[PDB]
């Protein structure tokens, strides 16, 4: 995450860190004790989910590690255009809830009134390095018209745009699949955006979570 700062230690109990091959791959959101939501482009072998983390460089008493037993990519995900960039991960071990491990409720209304938004993750910072401590930033939703102008013929109804006109606070590589939180609800998932990272004119593009209520519920309730 570029141009942000360290999160408050107790503000992100729903944040997951996804690992493969021993290093940080993506963010993710705990939405149910057995399920983490992330971006479909985070699908890699032997995913390891870490909950209750703040600093990746230290062993924390609140952390919980779980293997993934099932990875459910949206049937209409299109890697080329990033359309429908969403994936459900079923945990081997149900999350042992604590003050630092809690699910985040989903935004079910696509016409939700504007609320204060934020992003977070262990993605690349402004200096080009990967931080041990999770970064946070306030950002605002950008109108669909403004975003269509920023990325012509690239924005679908399955995408939301969000950014920061003042410093260009933005999500980046490694923040993928992390949450766009609006009014204490999951509004979006980190999907794609500008290269290099920065949202002054070309806002970050987020998977529009409100569009996936039925698919999420059907997947979680399946079998
Ligand atoms: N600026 C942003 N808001 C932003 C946030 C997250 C990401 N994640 C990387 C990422 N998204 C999708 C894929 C992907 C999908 C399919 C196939 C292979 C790759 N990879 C990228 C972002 O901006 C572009 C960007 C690209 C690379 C390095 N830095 C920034």
């Amino acid at each position: 995450l570029v141009h942000g700062g360290p999160c408050d230690k107790t503000s992100h109990p729903y944040q997951a860190a996804l690992y493969t091959s021993g290093h940080l791959l993506c963010g993710g959101v705990l939405i149910h004790p057995l399920w983490v939501l992330t971006a479909a482009h985070c699908k890699k072998p032997n995913l390891q989910v870490f909950l209750g983390k703040h600093n990746l460089g230290q062993q924390e008493s609140s952390q919980e590690q779980s293997s993934v037993v099932r990875a459910v990519i949206h049937p209409d995900y299109d890697a080329a255009s990033h359309d429908q960039d969403i994936m459900l991960l079923r945990l081997a071990r149900p999350a042992k809830l604590s003050e630092l491990i809690q699910p985040l409720p989903l935004e079910r209304d696509c016409s939700a009134q504007t609320t204060s938004c934020h992003i977070l993750g262990w993605g690349k910072t402004a200096d080009g390095d990967f931080p041990d401590t999770i970064q946070c930033a306030y950002i605002h939703l950008v109108s669909r018209e403004e975003c269509e102008h920023a990325y012509p013929g690239q924005i679908t109804q399955n995408m939301l745009c969000a950014g920061d006109e003042k410093y260009g606070k933005d999500s980046c590589q490694g923040d993928s699949g992390g949450p766009l939180v609006c009014g204490d609800h999951l509004r979006g998932l980190v999907s794609w955006g500008n290269y290099p990272c920065g949202s002054k004119e070309k806002p970050g593009v987020y998977t529009n979570v409100c569009r996936y209520t039925n698919w999420i519920q059907k997947t979680i309730q399946a079998k």
